[PDB]
């Protein structure tokens, strides 16, 4: 499927869900684009407004898109995969309780995981996977890509 045909890619911040502080909302996106620049040969900016190639959105149920979201639990999020317009662009339910620790739902992992969609990448069978399509915690302070993460995004970039 479709990948970003160019190295600098830019994303921004639509909006801040009120369950965080503002400042570690910016860094724990900030820090999920750096597990994936990590490995390819992207750079990644946030910028402040116009159109950015990745918007991330935090909403809750029907928000524009033909992708409702559920209320809290089940659908945490979900990202288009490289495109114009809505393509790239990421969608947080707000109707979950988002945070910068092991309580209620880590925004730094589902923020991995959703941004990998944002670059062409798909769902993983294999649980070690950030990429696997169930939500678990794991210590954010040490967190790594598993082997199949790196094979994948490899795979389209770099
Ligand atoms: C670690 O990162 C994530 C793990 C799970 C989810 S999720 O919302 O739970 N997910 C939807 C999805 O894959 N969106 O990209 C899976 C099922 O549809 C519902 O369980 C999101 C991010
Ligand atoms: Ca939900
Ligand atoms: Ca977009
Ligand atoms: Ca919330
Ligand atoms: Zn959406
Ligand atoms: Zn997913």
């Amino acid at each position: 499927g479709p990948v970003w045909r160019k190295h600098y890619i830019t994303y921004r911040i639509n909006n801040y869900t009120p369950d965080m502080n503002r400042e570690d909302v910016d860094y724990a996106i900030r820090k999920a684009f750096q597990v994936w620049s990590n490995v390819t040969p992207l750079k990644f900016s946030k910028i402040n407004t116009g159109m950015a190639d990745i918007l991330v959105v935090f909403a809750r149920g029907a928000h524009g898109d033909d992708h409702a979201f559920d209320g809290k639990g089940g659908i945490l999020a979900h990202a288009f995969g490289p495109g114009s317009g809505i393509g790239g662009d990421a969608h947080f339910d707000e109707d979950e309780f988002w945070t910068t620790h092991s309580g209620g739902t880590n925004l730094f992992l589902t923020a991995v995981h959703e941004i990998g969609h944002s670059l062409g990448l798909g769902h993983s069978s294999d649980p070690k996977a950030v990429m696997f399509p169930t939500y678990k915690y794991v210590d954010i302070n040490t967190f790594r890509l598993s082997a199949d993460d790196i094979r994948g995004i490899q795979s389209l970039y770099g």
